[PDB]
């Protein structure tokens, strides 16, 4: 599989940039325009290339995430344990050992484990052990500093369950999501590269993504929405205020 790596031993707020257009390009359509907008759209799903590869690249080793490219979603990643062996996890109806084998080949068949909970935020959240405030995700913050010490968690060291997902709550963050969201993207870049608070409006635009896709596919004419949109964070009546990354899929348009 096509893989782009994040320099994390010498970070700039330009390399963070390009790397998640490196992620948008590879899996985007340029022929498909959705509501007259510029936003890229995520192509139809591929029968070959249905995976990609994420590096995240340390001064002490490197961690890999699998990413499907159909719809961005995380379906497995790779760390060196305590003993330098590499070992790949994965969600069970995202990946198989075969394809596992093809996009972390350094892994062997004996090393790939299946991860005992859901790919879902909510699945994932449960086993971080987040004990403040509401205990999602949005308590752990954001930021480039933040995704270096999540790293250290997992990187050459055993498996604990709770460092293992709050590394892939960040992960999914700082990548996936940050590739469909500019906000999302914007933010990081704005503190780089600095740990920072999480906003509800970040947490809105993540659950809204396929809301805020259809509605752009849809229902929305030269940028402009046919009707007034809320997913949250107030009345929105232009595309461009979503300030969107990456759409889903939903088809060529009408
Ligand atoms: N595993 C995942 N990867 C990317 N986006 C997601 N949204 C919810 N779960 C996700």
């Amino acid at each position: 599989a096509t893989a782009y790596t994040l320099n994390l031993a010498n970070p700039s707020a330009s390399q963070y940039s390009s790397f998640l257009d490196q992620i948008r390009n590879n899996v985007r359509d340029t022929s498909l325009i959705y509501g007259g907008t510029d936003v890229e759209v995520i192509g139809a799903p591929s029968t070959t290339d249905k995976f990609l590869r994420l590096n995240f690249q340390g001064p002490r080793g490197t961690v890999s995430l699998g990413l499907r490219r159909e719809n961005l979603y995380v379906v497995a990643y790779l760390a060196m344990d305590n003993a330098n062996v590499n070992r790949a996890y994965y969600f069970k109806n995202q990946i198989t050992s075969a394809e596992l084998t093809a996009l972390f080949p350094e892994v062997v068949v004996a090393n790939q484990k299946q991860l005992e909970y859901g790919e879902d935020y909510q699945a994932i959240e449960k086993n971080a052990k987040i004990t403040t405030g509401d205990q999602s995700r949005k308590e752990l913050g954001l930021g480039i500093n933040l995704l270096i010490t999540m790293i250290d968690g997992v990187n050459k060291k055993v498996r604990v369950v709770k460092d293992e997902a709050r590394f892939l709550l960040i992960a999914i963050q700082m990548t996936a999501e940050a590739a469909r969201f500019r906000y999302i993207q914007n933010l990081v870049t704005k503190n780089f590269p600095n740990k920072f608070d999480s906003e509800n409006k970040v947490i809105q635009f993540q659950v809204s993504w396929s809301k805020i896709s259809t509605a752009i596919f849809g229902d929305c004419k030269n940028g402009v929405f046919n009707k007034d949109y809320d997913f949250g964070f107030g009345k929105v009546r232009q595309a461009k205020d979503l300030q969107m990354g990456l759409l889903k899929y939903l088809g060529r348009p009408k």
